[PDB]
């Protein structure tokens, strides 16, 4: 049990020292959208990539969730965005051993590219709509 | 103020989320490496990249980061790679607003595609020396 995964503990120090940073630099806007995305985050997007990632421990079947990503950006909607980002980060929650790293990156590079540019009006849409439709 | 970058929010919530999920995993051995490039991230590696990049809020010289992870893991040392990626991760603490999230990630991809094979051993050797020559 010495043995040592430095993908997945470089990957792990890199995640944390730029998510520490820029939290430090967020408005209070910014801070309360980041909890939204949280809370979002506990409604599973994909049950099925939950069961399949559920077995194991194809690369085919690893690009399920970047092509899922791609169909949400392609005419989209606020929803269709969050649901992309809540996506990665729970196929964050199951690619966590260093051989999956790469796939990983891959997905969140496709969300991250393929982004509108009223992205930054529209997560503030969002935002409101569901802060008006739950407060 | 209520302004939003959507880029920012989106990559703190997801690096955040990645980040945990890891760490969860992570033997006692791999958590002390995790440690151990915390206390060595403090060690600037790139003093003239922490001052042009205090400057501002061109492209060709935020390739400067990649060239040199690429150049430290070209015949490399375990030193050297501990180097690439405290560099990257110092990086990541002055790129923090929506548009350099672009080349942040250029730059840890560049660092996680030219790792060794030899990484899992190198680091777990780079861990024992650091602990020998300190401890
Ligand atoms: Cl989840
Ligand atoms: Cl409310
Ligand atoms: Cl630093
Ligand atoms: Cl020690
Ligand atoms: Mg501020
Ligand atoms: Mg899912
Ligand atoms: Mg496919
Ligand atoms: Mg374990
Ligand atoms: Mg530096
Ligand atoms: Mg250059
Ligand atoms: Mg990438
Ligand atoms: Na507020
Ligand atoms: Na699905
Ligand atoms: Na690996
Ligand atoms: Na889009
Ligand atoms: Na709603
Ligand atoms: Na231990
Ligand atoms: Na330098
Ligand atoms: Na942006
Ligand atoms: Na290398
Ligand atoms: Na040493």
């Amino acid at each position: 049990r010495d043995d040592i995964d430095a993908s997945a503990v470089m990957a792990a120090y890199l995640a944390r020292e730029y998510a520490e940073a820029v939290e430090e630099q967020l408005t209070p806007r910014e801070r309360d959208a980041l909890e939204a995305l949280r809370v979002s985050g506990e409604e599973v997007r994909s049950p099925l990539l939950q069961e399949l990632s559920n077995a194991g421990e194809n690369p085919e079947n690893s690009h399920i969730p970047a092509a899922l990503v791609s169909a949400l950006l392609e005419p989209t909607s606020p929803g269709r965005m969050v649901t992309a980002v809540e996506l990665c980060a729970q196929m964050g929650r199951l690619w966590t051993r260093g051989r999956q790293l790469v796939d990983f990156m891959r997905l969140v590079y496709v969300l991250l590219d393929r982004l509108p540019p009223t992205a930054d009006e529209d997560l503030g849409a969002w935002l409101q709509a569901v802060a008006r439709v739950h407060g």
